[PDB]
């Protein structure tokens, strides 16, 4: 167990009792390192170990299409940690009053949880931490390398964080132990009726279409750690081969499709890179998929960890900042409000088929999700408004929103993050441009629109 994972976040006197692992990124009981240095801590104290997730009140500002797919997974997580002898606890509220009264009425001995450079993490361990005297950690249990190991700044490009994470790949790319049990078991309310009270709060804003039919299909990605390790499975005997060579083409659905589970933790990157690395397929599309994993996946949470703004205007790059303000007054050839792009309601169908696919099954296509955030860009009043429509509408209805690899996506495709300069055109400036004939030209687009009316 490498020390390197693990970061203190607070310093104290230890408590004689269960040491409490507030789980949140990371929601699996295998290839989790947050609950393996857990248990580790608890064994040196003689003491169990104990879990704490927190039904947090901003549910409501998503969809029922990721608060069934997160409760349907900790459903199945609860009975695996209990077959573990690890009782689980699910407080709803403020993590700051309900971590901070856990602490206190059970005694917790020690205070453990996960890595997540999210601005409302942030917001949650400066109200832990007021409210505790206990030792607290944090533990990199969603990058292969630590995101504090792998950079010490800002990466402003892949081929800059790309041989600093390769380097240190023969360290932290190992096996993971086998999760000990408790010795024995230890001394909030059942989460099927969370799941029934939070879904009629979440039903009135749910995504319909005309017919009053809802619009998401719940049939295409299964909750749960099980369901994971299956996908992840059919990905490497069957869509790795032609990974390299398909991955840009909608119309073939030849992703790995685990971002659901990835961006939840219902299975481990980690655990992904290591199957995948011990497969014998093209050199190319092992290249081109551990390229997103690992270098597009970690320089995500290297951007969201190092920049405080990163979902705003200000962290974008120099030039890209200077060239969106010298086109801030250029005459834009659309401009389409919130609801209009929420309703898939523009003048482009190539656009409107993204968000149908988007809208439908809460997972858009890795390419069409870079032309439709450009888009949004071009038909918009100024790069901040394309900012919060982005983040909005990817937030909303993407299944792996609300993550790390949203915010330095978005801010790629709007701000030129992580990319370079490319030819000056009005309104956009020198961002990377994304035309439609020029998607006619690598994909059936006509294909791609009848298959998301
Ligand atoms: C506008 C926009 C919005 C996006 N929204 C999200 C989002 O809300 N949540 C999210 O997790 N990703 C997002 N991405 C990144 C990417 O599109 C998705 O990660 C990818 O499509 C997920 O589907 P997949 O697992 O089948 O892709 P795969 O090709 O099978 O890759 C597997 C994993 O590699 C990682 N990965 C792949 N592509 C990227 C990428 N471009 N950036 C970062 N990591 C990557 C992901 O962890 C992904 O799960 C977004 C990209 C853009 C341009």
């Amino acid at each position: 167990m490498n020390p390197k994972r693990i970061r203190a976040l607070k310093s104290g006197k230890q408590g004689d009792g269960p040491v409490v692992y507030w789980m949140s990124r990371d929601q699996r009981a295998e290839d989790n390192w947050a609950l393996l240095f857990s248990r580790a801590i608890a064994k040196e104290a003689n003491v169990p170990v104990v879990v704490v997730f927190c039904l947090t009140d901003e549910f409501l500002e998503a969809g029922i299409r990721q608060y069934e797919f997160m409760l349907k997974g900790l459903q199945e997580l609860e009975v695996s940690l209990s077959r573990k002898k690890i009782p689980s606890f699910f407080l709803r509220g403020d993590p700051g009053e309900k971590i901070s009264r856990f602490v206190k009425d059970y005694n917790a001995g020690t205070l453990v949880t996960d890595f997540s450079p999210l601005r409302i993490k942030n917001q949650w361990i400066e109200k832990v931490i007021s409210g505790i005297s206990i030792p607290f950690f944090e533990v990199d249990a969603h990058n292969v390398v630590p995101c504090w190991e792998a950079s010490q700044k800002h990466e402003y490009a892949a081929h800059t964080f790309r041989p600093k994470l390769y380097a240190l790949l023969p360290e932290f790319l190992e096996e993971f132990p086998e999760l000990e049990p408790n010795s024995v078991t230890p001394e909030v309310e059942t989460l099927s009726d969370v799941l029934e009270t939070g879904v009629k709060a979440l039903l009135p804003e749910r995504a319909l279409l005309k017919n009053k039919d809802p619009l998401f299909e719940p049939w295409h990605f299964e909750p749960g750690e099980k369901a994971a390790k299956k996908v992840m499975e059919s990905f490497i005997a069957d869509r790795l081969d032609s990974y390299g060579a398909l991955r840009n083409d909608p119309t073939k659905n030849m992703l790995s499709n685990l971002s659901p589970y990835l961006h939840f933790g219902q299975i481990s990157s980690q655990r992904v890179v290591l199957e995948v690395e011990k497969a014998e397929s093209n050199p190319g599309s092992k290249k081109a998929f551990l390229d997103e994993i690992l270098i597009w996946k970690e320089i995500s949470d290297n951007f969201c960890y190092y920049n405080p703004g990163y979902d705003g205007f200000e962290s974008f790059p120099s030039w890209a900042k200077e060239s969106l303000n010298a086109h801030r007054n250029d005459v834009r050839s659309h401009i389409y409000t919130l609801e209009e792009f929420e309703a898939g309601k523009t003048h482009d169908p190539l656009w409107n088929a993204s968000q149908m696919e988007l809208l439908s099954t809460g997972k858009m296509h890795g390419y069409t999700r870079m032309y439709w955030a450009k888009k949004i860009l071009e038909w918009s009043e100024s790069p901040e408004k394309a900012l919060e429509i982005a983040i909005c509408l990817n937030d909303r209805y993407e299944l792996d929103g609300r993550d790390p690899n949203g915010y330095a996506g978005i801010a790629w495709s709007i701000g030129g993050v992580h990319d370079r300069a490319w030819g000056e055109r009005e309104v956009t400036g020198k961002i990377r441009y994304m035309s439609y004939e020029g998607c006619k030209r690598k994909f059936d687009v006509k294909l791609y629109i009848e298959k998301y009316s």
